[PDB]
Parts: C-alpha cells; sequence; structure tokens
C-alpha cells in the first residue's frame, strides 16, 4: 500500500487564448495512476469541505482520500506561477494514522509541506520519496518562484527516492546538466534521483537509466511527473522491478497519459500493457 500527501489544487490554465479549470495536484496525478496500476492507494489533503465534491474523482478510481479540513483551497494559476490560495500546511498530527510500505510526499508549495516532518516520516515507513517542487518552488508575494532548498543537504539523506524535472534539478544544482544535476543531487544524499525532461525520464543510482516518452499532445504535460513518479514506484517499490525496468516501465506508463489531458484512466491500461504487464 502507498500513501500520497499534498494539496489537491484548483488549476488555472490559459493556453492558446482559452481559459482552462483542471481539479488536479500532483497527489491527484500520482494517487490515480498508482491505483489504477492495482496498488492499494490512499490520500492525505486539505481543501474546503465545500471544494472537497471536485476531487470526488480520486475515489472514482479507486484511491482511498482524507480530505482533512482548511478554511481554503490551494489554487494555482499558470508564463509565470501564481499561488491564488493556499491550504493549510500539513502536520505531524496528520501523520500519525500513516498505512503502508511507501509514502510519496508531493507538496505544490515551499511551507506545505514542512521539511521537518521528513524524518518523523521516515521512522513510520520503508521507502520514503518527495517532489522537489514542494522544496524548491517558493511563494513570494504570491508568485511561486524557484529558489534552492537550504535544507537539502539535511533531508536529502532520509529518501529513497527524489523527484525532479530540468527547472527544479537546475534550482538545487546551478547547471542545466540533467545528468550532472543528477550527480550532484544524489551526492546530497538522496539514494535515488527520478528526474523528468522534454520526451523523457532519467533514473540516477550511481548509474544511469534512461527512458523516452514516446507520446505527446497539446495538454497532455501537466501532471506526466506525478504519473511518471508513481508508475516507477509501482514498478520498483511494489513489483519487484529493476531500477531499468521500473524505468522503461515509467515512462511508458507516462508516454500513454501524455496523450490526453488530466491523470491516467482505466482506458489507457490496454495501451500501457502493451500485451506484456497486465
Ligand atoms: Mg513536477
Amino acid at each position: 500500500m502507498i500513501t500520497f500527501i499534498g494539496h489537491v489544487s484548483k488549476d488555472v490554465n490559459v493556453v492558446d487564448g482559452k481559459r482552462e479549470i483542471a481539479y488536479g495536484g500532483g497527489v491527484v496525478m500520482g494517487a490515480i495512476t498508482s491505483s489504477l496500476l492495482g496498488v492499494k492507494t490512499k490520500v492525505i489533503t486539505k481543501c474546503t469541505r465545500e471544494d472537497v465534491s471536485k476531487f470526488s474523482f480520486l475515489r472514482d478510481n479507486g484511491v482511498e482520500v482524507v480530505f482533512l479540513k482548511s478554511p481554503r483551497t490551494t489554487s494555482i494559476e499558470l508564463r509565470e506561477l501564481f499561488l491564488i490560495s493556499a491550504a493549510d500546511p500539513f502536520t505531524e498530527s496528520d501523520l500519525a494514522f500513516i498505512e503502508g510500505e511507501a509514502v510519496h510526499i508531493n507538496p505544490l508549495w515551499y511551507g506545505e509541506f514542512p521539511e521537518d516532518l521528513i524524518p518523523v516520516l521516515r521512522r513510520k515507513v520503508m521507502f520514503l520519496s518527495a517532489d522537489a517542487q514542494g522544496f524548491v518552488r517558493v511563494p513570494e508575494n504570491e508568485k511561486l518562484v524557484y529558489r534552492d532548498w537550504e535544507m537539502k543537504e539535511k533531508y536529502l539523506k532520509y529518501l529513497d527516492l527524489f523527484k525532479v524535472d530540468s527547472r527544479e534539478a537546475e534550482t538545487l544544482t546551478g547547471t542545466n546538466d540533467l545528468r550532472e544535476s543528477c550527480r550532484i543531487i544524489r551526492s546530497f544524499g538522496a539514494k535515488i534521483i527520478l528526474a523528468t525532461h522534454a520526451s523523457g525520464v532519467i533514473v540516477f543510482d550511481g548509474n544511469f537509466y534512461e527512458a523516452s516518452f514516446r507520446s505527446w499532445s497539446l495538454e497532455g504535460r501537466t501532471g506526466r511527473g506525478d504519473t511518471c513518479t508513481a508508475a516507477f514506484l509501482v514498478g520498483f517499490v511494489f513489483k519487484k522491478m529493476s531500477i531499468e525496468k521500473a524505468t522503461k516501465f515509467a515512462a511508458a506508463v507516462t508516454s500513454v497519459k501524455m496523450r490526453h489531458p488530466g491523470p491516467l484512466r482505466r482506458e489507457d491500461l490496454e495501451a500501457i500493457s502493451g500485451d506484456q504487464y497486465f
């Protein structure tokens, strides 16, 4: 069983003159991927009671959701990203009822998931991962700006896996060489780096494993990193795939998700399986 901890988000996308509302977030994209791939999945999130109905589709995809109360729901408009509203941060109290083999920390903004909750979770679970977005994307007068993670060298040592994209990796290392940024971030003590970039995934554990995304679509990109991380965690943690095979599996799942907007769909499983997995 896996638990995703993170804010659901009212995503506002202004693309090609059209304003789109998406009820998403890292945890929505990751949890639907793990659940559809047949791993018992739980989400711990915060939003207003009024906004809970906007995220009902999580339960439709088999995800057990703890909708903790918040006076506000997180809302992000996207190019510059603005935190319109922020739900309440997670607390040590929220970790009390943590269940399963794995927990993935998938925050949207620095301060949503306090870094000093990482050593608390470390003691509670066998496989702990986090998404860099929640530690390098910092609200400054609403504007979400990229800032280095000052305490990365203390907390990365507690993580079995750390997810970055190109912009997050460069924020953490000062280089736009994603492979070199993988070497630098692993030297901070994270056992596995999973990096997504234009049309591919790079996984580093001391050795590099690369797989390309073979599909993409106008609005298929958002959540593809969250999807890739969840697919890798299912492959590697739950299905006992080699790091190499989990990387290829992760890329295959992400590719099918990138054919359409929103999270992985049950109808995507046929395309993903390739008459091999399920
Ligand atoms: Mg991401």
